[PDB]
């Protein structure tokens, strides 16, 4: 990569190294991921490359694809600060209410566009979700995680984390729906809003506890054909579920009813992108801009 000048590392994603880089032809400032590999399988190849099409404001947009001498390099638009750390920047005061919703709405703009064109990205999390100074949030990733799967760990061996999945995921579903998104976007509101992770699982079935222990145990009532679902077992413990006013305080009313919408147990009455644009949370949004000292 003699075409770009490597100014500082970014950090390591999920799949190899993250660089800051400047295009010594255009000028252009990028983001440069490396990816994981014999050759790099030809589906994933064909399967990347449609995602240089997928353009949206809300979506992290992804310049070029190269494969050579058997390696993997993305190119992606830059942008100087990711959710997770703005949310340990704000610990101590919290992110405003103003700010959490203009930041929803916008991720939710996001998922709507890439679900009408069929993609979902599947592993969403604070460290993927991208901001700047004009108090825009962009979604970073889209499609990867379908390309090469989900691993346990990275390739730093780091743990991949849990506390985002939703439960079909869990409990050994063969096929994803837009549903999934929607569950990960709502536990990070709760994120938001809190200041503590809503299920910091360190364990399949620790996760999954948790998620039972808030929610209550679902049954075939809340969601059909969960006791047939390839990994549930009879001997899972029947918790009670709990009040959202306990959940996520001090959150008004509207927020808590569209909550309680985005972490629905059954996928199919999950509200979807579209719907939630439209609930009563977002009467009064605003577009604020975060203090960002670069
Ligand atoms: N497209 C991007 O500009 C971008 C891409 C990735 N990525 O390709 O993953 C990324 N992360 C690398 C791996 C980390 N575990 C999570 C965040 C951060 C980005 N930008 C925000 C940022 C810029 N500079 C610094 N120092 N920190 C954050």
């Amino acid at each position: 990569m003699e075409n770009f000048q490597k100014v500082e590392k970014i950090g390591e994603g999920t799949y190899g190294v993250v660089y800051k880089a400047r295009n010594k032809l255009t000028g252009e400032v990028v983001a440069l991921k490396k990816i994981r590999t014999e050759g790099v399988p030809s589906t994933a190849i064909r399967e990347i490359s449609l995602l240089k099409e997928l353009n949206h404001p809300n979506i992290v947009k992804l310049l070029d694809v190269i494969h050579t001498e058997n390696k993997l390099y993305l190119v992606f638009e830059f942008l100087h600060q990711d959710l997770k750390k703005f949310m340990d920047a704000s610990a101590l005061t919290g992110i405003p209410l103003p700010l959490i919703k203009s930041y929803l709405f916008q991720l939710l703009q996001g998922l709507a566009f890439c679900h009408s064109h069929r993609v979902l990205h599947r592993d969403l999390k604070p460290q993927n979700l991208l901001i700047n100074t004009e108090g825009a949030i962009k979604l970073a990733d889209f499609g990867l995680a379908r390309a090469f799967g989900v691993p346990v760990r990275t390739y730093t061996h780091e743990v991949v984390t849990l506390w985002y999945r939703a439960p079909e995921i869990l409990l050994g579903c063969k096929y994803y729906s837009t549903a999934v998104d929607i569950w990960s976007l709502g536990c990070i509101f709760a994120e938001m809003v809190t200041r503590r992770a809503l299920f910091p699982g360190d364990s399949e079935i620790d996760q999954l506890f948790r998620i039972f222990r808030t929610l209550g145990t679902p049954d075939e009532v809340v969601w059909p054909g969960v006791t047939s679902m390839p990994d549930y077992k009879p001997s899972f413990p029947k918790w009670a579920r709990q009040d959202f006013s306990k959940v996520v305080p001090p959150l008004d009313e509207d927020g808590r009813s569209l909550l309680s919408q985005m972490l629905h147990y059954d996928p199919n009455k999950r509200i979807s992108a579209k719907a939630a644009l439209a609930h009563p949370f977002f009467q009064d949004v605003t577009k604020p801009v975060p203090h960002l000292r670069l």
